[PDB]
């Protein structure tokens, strides 16, 4: 609602020279007509000229050449400030030299070629950084700025002297702008993003009201996630939009020189982030510079930590300089670095999703014509343990394939290079298809935390469990002052027992994506890695990342697998214990009930596994997962066939009555079955129909009324044949017994 | 657009200034094997040679070797033309002469048996 808080819009000038007006808003103003108005848009950026060439539209907006969309802001929702400074000096020439194109074709002289016809009684009233469209000619080429004989904005005049001599190209301004990176080149990390944003915003961009008052400031922030996540990228995008100076340090290049050379080199990048501030300085790899005291051998390659942490200790005084680091690990570097005024905040970039992936394919596809058949949906389902990068390379190759596969003597002498033949060119799906089937290793082998997609309606019955697992997980950190007014502790553990293939898996997800929480799923198997290869410290890195993405839901099943290695459940000798359970006993005790980390346990021998996980505290809720009943059992049959052309004479309800006992396992296999057969129906139908026509003397015969559109009863018959139970009536009586001598 | 500039690919005949086109592009340039055709190539060099039609090439796809090509000064990927040239004449004495320093360390009438 400020009075000079206005839109823009449209225009309609083309010399961007122009600057408009609004008469409702000029009132409110003390705009005068002349040389120069000092604007205000974002990003610390600017355009100043001559104004008032407008109020050919209404007003509430302003209008300016379309260029100060691309320079000075980005797009529309900004808001122009425009005050004026008029009476500026004049300097005796202002920055001649255009960048872009005036290279191509007829050089001359570059200033009695174009231009001339421009400056005639508007004598360049322009700021340094400005960029519009100006031509003798085509009427688009840029302008920019590499004379500076007075320091602020001036205005040219006659009799004076230019420079131009000068080489058009990407001035150190024109690299700068690409490095004018923004927000927008990143996507896939939402929180992140917003967690630096909150931190760093404060101190360099509101220095004085820090200073007014005693507050921390942050000193280090450690990002650590796997390679080719954007991290760079991040920092240059988060010091480009407060307008802070930045300024990248990298490893090889101070481990590659002499032995002193180094450390003058990093007192060097030090003093030259002082004298800019409010400044970012950006250090990568930085496992290359100071590694694990330990591994590191040598004399040199200790005196090159000291200094770093002598240099990171002389930043108390001054609370404008921030520095960002990154690395895979934080157990991979020297832990003084992570202290009480060193590296104090962390941060994980981790791994997108598909809806991360989505956003990086659309970004990376912007200027990629994508003719039909590009959901980038499915590409983005079909993207497990892609980063960054990768999806670029896939982008790339897709598209080599497309011009490669048949472009391959067309464009060799036929014609010169031409834009007819790229933009008339486009990419389709089989090139995706290739690209991403054949020649697209994934780089990513850790574990993933993220919401599933897993809903309730997937779960067929246990229509009680899941008000019990809402009552455990979702109240307390919905209602948790009614926790605390009865004097409460909340529980923090479950464990299901139950047959197997009765739905244990699934309800851990369900569960989460109700919550709206991240969850991680660990394997037997890993648990017979960790026995076999003695390696119990890993259980800490699982727990810490658990503590890192709180809320999360924590999940172990196959617990009973260790237990079952070392014979049965009196076992080839010991007792119940073993060095993996112990450890995990050890975290869950020392876990504060705050940080809202649930944990949840499977088996389906709870007889063989520890009595001391069932001990108050750690997991005492006890939950019986039983074989699924005729009606869960459509519910499951509807579930599995939700996904498939089914339409039949044949009745699921029928199906199930016929089943007793039959698992959730069992109703998953028939269907495959069924549609295997369908499948194979269908592709000897094909083959068959291919086939006759042509090795039959008929030249043209055309019938494609799809033979097998659906699964008909038929397959069904044949398939309920193949399948029967997969269980005895004597684990069912040991899980009752079981059920029964609880109490 | 002009079917007789003609792109290169390799060769599989192991003998020398000779080719091989696919079969439907006899007619296009209407000439066969036994013509002798003479083709096209960089620095101003055009070298005739025997003709053949062959299937496994494409088209729009030349086979040749080395020995060919060098002298052509023309690599894979580039295009050249082709005419016929029924012209040719049964040459007589056409001299010769051994031309690098292969010949280093040999003796013998080399003429005969190697010619
Ligand atoms: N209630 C259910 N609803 C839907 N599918 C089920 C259900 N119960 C079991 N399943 C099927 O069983 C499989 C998961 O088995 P799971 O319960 O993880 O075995 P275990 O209990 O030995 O861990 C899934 O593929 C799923 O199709």
């Amino acid at each position: 609602n400020r009075p000079n808080r206005l839109i823009v819009d449209e225009a309609i000038n083309e010399d961007n020279s122009v600057v408009s007006l609004s008469q409702p808003k000029m009132d409110e103003l003390q705009l005068f007509r002349g040389d120069t108005v000092l604007l205000k848009g974002k990003k610390r950026r600017e355009a100043v000229c001559i104004v008032l060439s407008d109020d050919t539209c209404s007003d509430e907006k302003i209008r300016m050449n379309r260029v100060v969309r691309n320079n000075l802001r980005v797009r529309l929702g900004d808001v122009i400030s425009i005050q004026p400074c008029p009476d500026v000096k004049y300097g005796k020439r202002i920055h001649v030299l255009p960048i872009d194109d005036t290279v191509e074709g007829i050089t001359g002289n570059l200033f009695e070629v174009y231009l001339k016809p421009y400056f005639l009684e508007a004598y360049r009233p322009i700021r340094k950084g400005d960029i519009f469209l100006v031509r003798g000619g085509m009427r688009a080429v840029e302008f920019k700025v590499v004379e500076t004989d007075p320091s602020p904005y001036c205005i040219v005049a006659p009799d004076t002297v230019i420079h131009c001599e000068g080489e058009p190209i990407k001035r150190e301004d024109e690299e700068e702008s690409l490095n004018e990176v923004g927000y927008d080149d990143i996507g896939g990390c939402r929180k992140q993003l917003a967690q630096i944003k909150e931190m760093v915003e404060l101190p360099l961009r509101h220095p004085a009201l820090f200073k007014a008052i005693g507050v921390k400031p942050p000193r280090g922030i450690l990002l650590y996630g796997p390679p080719g996540t954007g991290k760079t990228l991040i920092a240059r995008a988060v010091a480009n939009e407060t307008g802070a100076f930045f300024f990248l340090i990298n490893g090889p290049e101070i481990m590659s020189k002499l032995a002193g050379e180094s450390e003058s080199n990093l007192r060097k990048a030090f003093e030259e982030a002082e004298k800019n501030a409010p400044a970012i300085i950006f250090i990568d790899e930085l496992d290359a510079i100071a590694p694990k005291r330990e591994k590191t051998h040598g004399e040199v390659e200790r005196r090159i930590v000291s200094q770093l942490l002598t240099l990171m200790d002389g930043l108390k005084q001054r609370a404008h300089v921030i520095v960002m680091a990154a690395t895979n690990r934080p157990n991979s570097i020297d832990p003084a670095l992570r202290r009480f005024g060193r590296f104090d905040r962390e941060v994980d970039i981790g791994i997108p999703d598909a809806t991360g992936r989505l956003e990086i394919l659309q970004i990376h596809t912007k200027n990629m014509k994508l003719a039909d058949d590009v959901d980038l949906e499915q590409v983005a389902n079909e993207t497990h343990g892609h980063v960054g990068a990768d999806l670029a390379a896939l982008c790339s190759e897709a598209a080599l394939q497309a011009i490669r596969k048949k472009m391959d003597l067309i464009d060799l002498e036929d014609e010169t290079i031409d834009a007819e033949v790229m933009n008339s060119l486009a990419v389709t799906m089989d090139d995706f298809r290739w690209a991403l089937s054949q020649s697209n290793p994934s780089a990513l082998r850790e574990t993933v935390v993220e919401v599933p997609q897993v809903t309730w309606e997937d779960i067929g019955g246990l229509e009680d469990v899941k008000r019990e697992l809402q009552e455990l997980v979702q109240y307390p950190v919905e209602h948790p002052d009614k926790f605390l007014k009865f004097g409460m502790t909340p529980s923090k553990g479950v464990l299901f027992y139950g047959p197997p293939g009765c739905g244990k898996t699934l309800l851990a997800k369900a569960i989460a994506n109700e919550c709206q929480a991240n969850a991680i799923s660990i394997k037997g198997p890993e648990l017979l890695t960790m026995w076999f290869g003695e390696s119990e410290a890993n259980v800490r890195e699982i727990f810490d990342k658990a503590r890192q993405a709180a809320p999360c839901v924590l999940f172990f099943d196959e617990l009973d697998s260790i237990a079952k290695a070392r014979g049965g459940n009196i076992g080839d000798g010991g007792g119940a214990a073993d060095r993996v359970i112990n450890q995990i006993l050890t975290e869950m005790d020392g876990m504060s009930t705050k940080k809202n980390v649930f944990i949840i346990g499977a088996t389906n021998r709870p007889d063989i596994i520890d009595p001391a996980i069932l001990r108050p505290g750690r997991l005492d809720q006890l939950i019986y997962i039983p074989l699924p009943d005729e009606k869960s059992r459509v519910a499951i049959l509807k579930a599995n066939l939700r996904k498939s052309p089914v339409a039949k004479d044949v009745d699921l309800e029928f199906l199930a009555k016929m089943t007793n006992g039959f698992s959730g396992a069992d109703l998953t296999e028939i269907c495959q079955r069924a549609c295997k057969l369908a499948i194979r129906e269908s592709i000897e139908s094909e083959i068959r129909r291919e086939r006759e026509r042509q090795t039959n003397p008929s030249a043209m015969e055309v019938e494609e009324d799809d033979p097998v559109p659906e699964i008909r009863r038929d397959h069904f018959e044949e398939a309920m044949r193949f399948a029967r139970r997969s269980v005895s009536d004597n684990d069912i009586r040991k899980y009752e017994m079981f059920a029964q001598t609880l109490q």
